[PDB]
């Protein structure tokens, strides 16, 4: 019954291959996607290193300039884009074509990665700098590393709105099992939490009752008890508030994706929704405020490496390894029908349409 509706619309918007990028540079140490604004890609053709910068405004006509550097990562609102060569970190305008700061650092940066419109997360060994673009400032020593971490592929790091509340992602291979490890540090307290967790988000959420938005924190992992997605307020709530009751639900997976796991999370705050991807390449959607499980199907044939939030459709953008860049968001005239008519949930179909009405 009603088979002919998702709750969801997927979308290609490009295929890399077909812009002239070699496969081979589709992965995540070689291909950034910092928001849905730009895709960078490091390319060497004969021995002439290259950054490619696709706008996906105008993404048929892919810029390539002649750049040395071990990562390149695009601002993800403006044309300003950050190179690093080994401890040397650059920020350029790429507009006025003028290097905007450097900074040398003592320590290598293993992993890096924009976390606003004017601020780059650095992660070295041993801990976690914030770097303004604008100014003279140098990186601000954040905090120092949980040992939990200590030896990780480090694979994301992200703040609340308000970067009181920050976390850093890694993974390590422990026999056959890729076990995640995320440290949840708070500003305010000097206090890091250890997590086991593959992929989080953050998100504000305003709840019934409550004048002012609960910052809520999302994780997901599959672990030795299976999969589990948690939804918890962190800090202080704002006075006046109720707190937000912690949610935890399981995450499926079915019997014949017994190693596959949590990969990209992003969440869509017009519509309360958490996406999940798997390593499979499938997609999974939560209700952002009971946990609720509304849908899940296998949408890429290869994993997918890098996603962001999809600004105008408060959806998730991502790059598999073959190069489709897909997107998916909420159908927004076919899911209260759906959640209505397929998963028999009228609880969520008038919570939704409450919010719709305002
Ligand atoms: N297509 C494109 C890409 C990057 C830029 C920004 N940009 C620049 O605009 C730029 C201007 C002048 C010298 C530059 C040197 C270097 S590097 O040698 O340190 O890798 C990098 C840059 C640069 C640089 O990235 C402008 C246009």
């Amino acid at each position: 019954f009603m088979a002919q509706i998702l709750p969801i619309r997927f979308q290609e918007h490009l295929q890399l291959q077909n812009l002239g990028i070699n496969p081979a540079n589709i992965g995540f140490s070689t291909l950034t996607m910092e928001s849905d604004k730009f895709i960078c890609i490091r390319e060497k053709v004969g021995e002439q290193a290259q950054v490619v910068i696709i706008d996906m405004n105008d993404p048929s006509n892919p810029i390539r300039r002649p750049i040395s550097a071990d990562s390149a990562i695009m601002n993800p609102a403006s044309k300003v884009i950050a190179l690093k060569a080994g401890k040397t970190l650059q920020i350029f305008n790429i507009e006025m074509k003028s290097k905007m700061k450097a900074h040398t650092m003592t320590d290598d940066v293993t992993f890096w990665k924009w976390i606003s419109l004017n601020t780059v997360a650095l992660v070295t060994d041993n801990a976690v700098y914030h770097w303004s673009m604008e100014g003279e400032s140098q990186p601000v020593k954040m905090f120092d590393r949980h040992s939990s971490l200590a030896g990780c592929q480090i694979i994301n790091y992200r703040t609340d709105a308000k970067q009181k509340w920050l976390l850093l992602t890694g993974i390590s291979a422990q026999q056959n099992r890729v076990v995640g490890a995320m440290q949840l540090y708070s500003v305010d307290r000097k206090v890091s939490q250890p997590i086991e967790g593959h992929a989080a988000s953050f998100a504000q959420f305003k709840m019934e009752g409550n004048a002012e938005e609960s910052t809520l924190f999302c994780f997901a992992v599959r672990g030795q008890a299976g999969g589990k997605l948690h939804i918890i307020e962190v800090g202080t709530p704002p006075t006046g508030n109720q707190p937000f009751p912690k949610k935890a639900v399981d995450v499926f997976f079915p019997p014949e994706a017994q190693n596959d796991f949590p990969v990209a999370m992003q969440i869509s705050e017009k519509h309360d929704v958490v996406f999940l991807i798997t390593k499979y390449g499938y997609i999974h959607l939560y209700d952002l405020e009971t946990g609720t499980c509304i849908y899940m199907n296998r949408i890429s044939g290869e994993t997918i490496f890098v996603t962001a939030p999809h600004e105008a459709t408060a959806g998730i953008i991502g790059v598999n390894r073959k190069g489709q860049v897909l997107s998916v968001c909420v159908e927004e005239e076919n899911i209260i029908p759906y959640i209505t008519n397929v998963l028999q949930n009228p609880d969520l179909a008038l919570r939704m349409a409450v919010r719709n009405n305002l």
